[PDB]
């Protein structure tokens, strides 16, 4: 009641994880450009394909704080609701959006009513 | 135990410096020779409060420790009280609705935000 600090950082974090976040993956080898020169035009492009997220993983589900746990879900998942949504839903999700987690135990038999 | 700073300066500065950011006035006076006065005709035209601020841009805002941001939007906060106080008045422009906790760059955008309690 005495440190009701002022805050300056709280709700308003990554903020300052942006820029340890976007700048990876533009990476080595831009010398001299060897490969010069140029000629037609003609060949079409190769729609990339959902290359885009990782498929899962039974075993590894506490090491995974709701940053890791929770979201995880959202930015692999930023791909796609843009270009489904402007330009250009596979069953592999289904699991995203619901609470609870992949697996349904509907292997065999029991579990109890009560 | 001792120490007992003769606390010399603080809330004592932004009080002191004056002399110090609000001087930053140039560009001279050097003897006239464009002149004529005339008629109190055509009309004003204020410049409006649309251009006196700044849409916030994008990537910035690294650095600038939060005091230079919370600071900051209680600047553009910060001339709006003539105009909704006494003045010829304008709006309330689009950027506004974070003049607002989280941050600009909220999303929307792509749902979801995975399970938990």
């Amino acid at each position: 009641m005495t440190s009701q600090s002022s805050v300056i950082s709280n709700s308003c974090v990554t903020m300052e994880r942006l820029s340890h976040m976007m700048e990876r993956k533009a990476w080595c080898s831009q010398e001299s450009a060897l490969s010069e020169e140029e000629e037609d035009t003609t060949r079409p492009l190769e729609t990339v394909t959902f290359d885009v997220a990782v498929d899962l993983t039974q075993e590894e589900w506490e090491q995974m704080k709701p940053a890791q746990r929770n979201l995880y879900r959202d930015v692999m998942l930023e791909n796609y609701s843009n270009l489904v949504t402007v330009g250009c839903k596979p069953d592999v999700i289904f699991k995203l959006e619901q609470e609870e987690e992949p697996w349904v135990m509907e292997e065999e038999m029991f579990g109890r009513h009560c």
